[PDB]
């Protein structure tokens, strides 16, 4: 290839993008890929045709031929797109990509006639596989470039109305306002419009879901952006006092909605996994966890100015809560950053013991005593200080990491292109302006000083190409030779920026419940790779879910918490020790494996069981501080009072909402739901924390302005937009905890309610017969929208109608409780009392419990059969002789078939060569459609031989022989299984009377088309990669990672599309057809 002594050596400069992915992520795409990779396959089992049998490869002037008829069309406007339109980064990419296109399909019909010529032909097995990957790469990065353009189209449209909010702070005048609405506008929908028809084309639905949410809060945000400028223009006026507090609610609206066309833009350039989505959700946790803090801090600093000791539950549990949200926070920090967050919460985790012990004791006075109390004080402003650091410091970095990225655009059109000016040179400053903040917010000192390197030559490079186009030497063999060199370290610099930013987040686990047991529940497999890491940093936070549960709860619940959460904790550290020993091996470790395994299972219920009380409790009441708000705000008249009234008013709804997030949170965290709904409820938690604060600015904006509207305007927009968080808050967390239960918990909250009612006259008060119906008014008023949510869901008239029944009678006996209490308001007058009070009001509770009993089942009765019919022993006397006059005789022949059997997992190992994870992959559907039996069930069939070929496919990777054509039957199989899962899991999905199981299962098992049509693709090109040539070593290294990860989605996503479609087996449909047996598998049922 080098065609000379000297020059051919330094030029390594082939090199713009020339080790790219493959992509799939439009339906477009997906729909050209398909096809393609399935025309190409044939061609590389053809090519395997000179190997098995060492035989002659057909007549390829026909195959060949319609592989270059479908890529024809497809140049035919690409090279007719980049001479066209003036798109800069398209022209210098364009070509590169399909150069390789025509490389192949000239490379395939050279290599075509030296086999239509000669059969057999090894310099066109040598130029087969380099031939064919080369359609697939070509056709890959062609449809690509093509794409990135028709995304770069929208970033542009989304950059600019990010650039017009800006415009926001020099709007004065009413005068203009209406204006900015005129030009804002139509700018508005051309990007909602842009975003909705790029969604259509989308396949990685989790993406679908990031850019519909994020556009509708955009929507939800100019009527509020809209009103905010009013209220900033109507208070320009020398009465107009507060007037800030407008221009606050105004920038609070066009941070958000920058926040959000932001996450927009980002989320558009997604052409495959998403790895940077984590660094939000920790950097949301954190201001979840301080905001928490923030709160109880006050709250229990004034637990050690005092003296006075009631060491128990009244701001002690106020401490430690604060401690358990740090020690929460502190968590989702890496490295030792982590280490002394969670090192000083024992510390004054112990200093507070030392405390509490002395104060029983009665030494609030003694001088180490006070001083000691003193030392926690400054200990907390450290904790929460150092908390609220590593919380911007993770948000600052990647902010500077989204910031790198919208840059490094314009930033390779300047250091190629070699003109720019002014305009152009600002976008390789500002890269190396923010890999400068990454080293200063990184804590290593070898993590910066590599960065400060990298940063300190690309410094110097890019001061003498500056000064080299500046002395005219702009268009030379020096400033394109050493601006080559600068596009090289200006990767090497994404490299340690990006590796800065991911030594900042630790191994992490399941966001739901149910999704962390399965992370440690996997620990039935004891020795396993990175599961010291994951299989323990569940059980880590799954107990420390416990501890934070247990800390705002009664002191006998309390401890027997910590009783489960600490003798949990110890079966497992148990088997953390004994694993590392040698191997955990099966006689010792069985013993854990039924305490533990049985003890975790309790940890939960007992979990879920609290959560559903302190649920049951604080959403009761979700509107009358806020509605306290109102008639306090309102001012009835006037009595200076009013303001301080007012504070203690607004100060009561920011102490109650802040309860409501936190324990929203509480039932997200360890309940019923799905990864969806868990996410689902933290957005509403983020939104009720931001908008809380919003409100009670324009309800200040109210009390200073007694008379105008457009005050009471704001207030309407805040308070509704806070209501229409929290209304939909109330949604998404009862969907997360079992109704039964939930009716039980508020049964039995009505009953305790009762008795202050009872012994409000037994002591003697006319209001605490009032505030013991607050309780049955609004929490009689939430079992009533408990069951009229469960039956929009239902579809089961039989149901349906029994609890719309036990509805009926309830909904109307409000009577015996608010004009009952209402007329008996003071009084004592025995018989006039209790004749209709307690009378009507103990058969609320008999109501209560016939709705429950509605949801008791339906259809089974009370007493089952044992059937003991003692066998005796009554011999048979069946002789066997033989006739005398006919001969041979006996019962009916034996065909092939057998008796009874199940294939269990070739479970490899021992010295033999594998892919880990994808062995893992495969063994982890096994385990789960292992418990069932395949009987009259081909989903669980389907499941169980799709892990079967994932096991062989583990084994057709690594090393790896002739055997391309089997990785691609392999996945063809895997593809074939996966298309009657997707069947069967249709069928049931449709005879399902539960809408949220139903279309948690249509939501499941709709990936499983495309993942399985990807996982077709990534297997015909990895085949032609398989022990190759020396470049190609490097490549099909990385492409493994794509398809490794790949597989892992269809074993997760058939494993939940299995476990789903079982649970939507139950709630069938009366008259229902289709129907497959579900039934663990036993000794007696194999
Ligand atoms: O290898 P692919 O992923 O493309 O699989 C295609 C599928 O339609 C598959 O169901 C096969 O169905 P088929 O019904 O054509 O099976 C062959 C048989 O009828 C006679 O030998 C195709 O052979 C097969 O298409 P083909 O006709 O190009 O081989």
């Amino acid at each position: 290839m080098g065609s000379s002594h000297h020059h051919h050596h330094h030029s390594s400069g082939l090199v713009p993008r020339g080790s790219h992915m493959p992509v799939f992520h439009t339906r477009t795409i997906e729909s050209i890929l398909e096809p393609v990779a399935q025309q190409i396959s044939h061609l590389v089992i053809m090519h395997e045709e000179g190997e098995v049998d060492g035989k002659a490869i057909p007549d390829l002037t026909a195959p060949v031929s319609a592989v270059q008829a479908a890529v024809s069309n497809l140049v035919r406007v690409g090279k007719e797109t980049v001479q066209t339109t003036e798109d800069q980064i398209l022209k210098r990419d364009m070509p590169p990509a399909f150069i390789k296109v025509e490389n192949a399909c000239t490379k395939l019909v050279r290599a075509a006639q030296m086999l239509q010529a000669d059969p057999y032909s090894v310099p066109a097995r040598d130029y087969l596989i380099d031939g064919s990957r080369g359609i697939l790469s070509g056709t890959s990065d062609l449809l690509l470039t093509f794409d990135e353009a028709e995304v770069r189209k929208i970033i542009r449209v989304c950059k600019g109305i990010l650039e017009y909010l800006t415009v926001a702070e020099v709007v004065e005048t009413m005068e203009d306002l209406v204006t900015y609405t005129k030009n804002l506008g139509p700018g508005m929908t051309k990007m909602a419009k842009m975003i909705d028809e790029r969604q259509q084309e989308l396949t990685h639905q989790e993406h679908r879901v990031m850019l519909v949410n994020s556009m509708n809060t955009v929507k939800e945000l100019l009527p509020v952006l809209i009103s905010a400028m009013k209220i900033f223009v109507t208070t320009k006026n020398t009465k107009s006092q507060g007037i800030e507090e407008a221009l606050k609610n105004r920038n609070f609206t066009v941070e958000k909605m920058s926040a959000e066309i932001n996450e927009i833009i980002r989320v558009l350039q997604l052409t495959s996994w998403d790895e940077d989505a984590w660094a939000s959700k920790d950097t949301e946790a954190m201001k979840r966890a301080l905001a928490l803090i923030d709160s109880k801090m006050n709250q229990a600093k004034g637990w050690l100015r005092d003296p006075n000791a009631p060491p128990g539950d009244a701001g002690e549990q106020a401490i430690r809560q604060i401690l358990d949200e740090a020690g929460k926070a502190g968590e989702l920090c890496a490295g030792k950053e982590r280490r002394e967050i969670l090192g000083t919460c024992k510390t004054l985790g112990q200093m507070t013991d030392q405390l509490a012990d002395l104060r029983a004791r009665g030494q609030g006075a003694t001088p180490m005593a006070m001083q000691k109390a003193q030392q926690v004080s400054q200990g907390l402003d450290l904790l929460t200080a150092k908390v609220e650091n590593a919380a911007r410091k993770l948000e600052a970095m990647t902010n500077s990491k989204q910031a790198i990225a919208k840059k490094i655009d314009a930033a390779q059109n300047w250091l190629a292109d070699p003109n720019g000016g002014s305009e152009g040179e600002e976008h390789i400053r500002g890269i190396m302006s923010e890999a400068r903040k990454v080293a200063e917010l990184c804590e290593e000192p070898k993590e910066r000083d590599d960065i400060l390197r990298s940063l300190g030559e690309i410094s110097a490079l890019t001061a003498k190409l500056s000064d080299l186009r500046r002395h005219g030497k702009g268009d030379s063999p020096e400033a394109r030779a050493l601006a080559k060199q600068i596009a090289t370290s200006l990767q090497n610099l994404q490299s340690k920026t990006n590796r800065a930013v991911a030594n900042t987040r630790p191994v992490k686990a399941a966001v739901h419940l149910e999704g962390k047991i399965e992370q440690a529940q996997r620990w039935i497999d004891n020795p396993t790779v990175d599961d010291r890491g994951v299989g323990q940093a569940a059980i880590r936070g799954l107990v420390a879910e416990g501890r934070r549960l247990a800390n705002v709860m009664m002191g006998p619940y309390r401890q027997d918490l910590l009783a489960k959460c600490d003798r949990v904790d110890q079966l497992a550290a148990q088997l953390a020790d004994l694993a590392a020993r040698g191997e955990g091996e099966s006689p010792q470790a069985r013993a854990i494996a039924a305490q533990l395994q049985d003890s975790l299972k309790d940890l939960k219920a007992r979990m879920q069981e609290a959560m559903t009380q302190e649920v049951s409790d604080v959403f009761s009441d979700t509107t009358t501080p806020i509605k306290l708000l109102a008639v306090a705000a309102t001012a009835p008249s006037d009595t200076p009072n009013r303001e301080e009234v007012f504070e203690e008013r607004a100060a009561n709804f920011e102490n109650h909402a802040a309860r409501l997030g936190a324990t929203a949170e509480k039932a997200a965290a360890v309940g019923t739901a799905n990864k969806t709904t868990v996410e689902g409820i933290q957005a509403t938690v983020k939104s009720a924390r931001e908008l809380t604060p919003q409100v009670v600015s324009a309800a200040r904006i109210l009390l200073r302005n007694p008379g105008n509207q457009a005050a009471y305007e704001h207030f309407e927009t805040m308070k509704n937009q806070w209501i229409d968080n929290v209304e939909k808050m109330t949604g998404l967390v009862d969907e997360a905890i079992d109704t039964k239960s939930l009716l039980d918990a508020s049964e039995e909250a009505i009953k305790k309610d009762l008795d202050k009612c009872k012994v409000a006259m037994a002591n003697m008060q006319p209001q605490m017969l009032v505030a013991g119906a607050t309780s049955i008014a609004r929490r009689a008023n939430r079992i009533l929208l408990v069951a009229k949510r469960e039956v929009e869901n239902s579809e089961d008239p039989k149901f349906r109608e029994a609890v719309k029944a036990a509805s009926d009678e309830l909904s109307k006996t409000i009577s015996p409780m608010v004009m009952d209490a209402k007329a008996v308001a003071g009084n004592i007058s025995d018989p006039g009392l209790q004749k209709s009070f307690l009378d009507s009001g103990y058969r609320i509770l008999g109501a209560v419990a016939k709705v429950r009993e509605a949801f008791q089942p339906q259809e089974p009765d009370f007493p089952p059969p044992p059937p003991d019919l003692e066998h005796l022993h009554l011999t048979d006397e069946l002789a066997p002789p033989k006739p005398p006059l006919p001969e041979g005789e006996v019962p009916p022949p034996r065909p092939p078939p057998p008796e009874e059997k199940d294939e269990e997992f070739p479970e490899q190992k021992a010295g033999e060569a594998i892919n880990q994870p994808m062995m893992m992959a495969a063994r982890q559907l096994h385990d789960e459609a292992r418990k069932w039996s395949s009987k009259g069930n081909d989903i669980i069939a389907a499941a169980k031989r799709m892990a079967l070929l994932m096991a062989e496919m583990s084994r057709l990777v690594r090393g790896g022989s002739g055997n391309k054509r089997a990785l691609i039957q392999c996945a063809k199989d895997i593809a074939k299984a996966s298309d009657e899962v997707t069947r069967l899991a249709k069928e049931v999905a449709k005879q399902c009377t539960d809408k949220r199981i139903r279309t948690n299962l249509l939501q499941v098992c709709e990936r499983i088309p495309t993942i399985s049509t990807q996982l077709k693709i990534l297997s015909t090109v990895k085949a032609t990669m398989l022990g190759r040539t020396n470049i190609s070593d490097e490549e099909s290294e990385q492409a493994t990672e794509m398809l490794v990860h790949n597989a892992q989605n269809l074993m997760q996503s058939v494993k939940e599309t299995v476990r789903e479609a079982e649970a939507a087996s139950i709630k069938i449909r009366t008259d229902a057809g289709f129907t497959l047996r579900w039934v663990r598998k036993t000794p007696w049922y194999q």
